[PDB]
């Protein structure tokens, strides 16, 4: 890091490109989360 | 519970009230802690 990783990852899961995650794009995070 | 359960840690994330989650509370999601 320095940012670099997340900002690849909010990317991977921010599918709409709306530069956020929503509540099924949450869900596919909090997935390996129990 | 399910679904409720997703909604709520969305909640615990989304500080900023904006119904998202950004990079920082991404960083606080991906924070395994650590
Ligand atoms: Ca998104
Ligand atoms: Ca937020």
């Amino acid at each position: 890091k320095s940012e670099e990783e997340l900002a690849n990852a909010f990317r991977i899961f921010d599918k709409n490109a709306d530069g956020y995650i929503d509540i099924e794009e949450l869900g596919e995070i909090l997935r390996a989360t129990g």
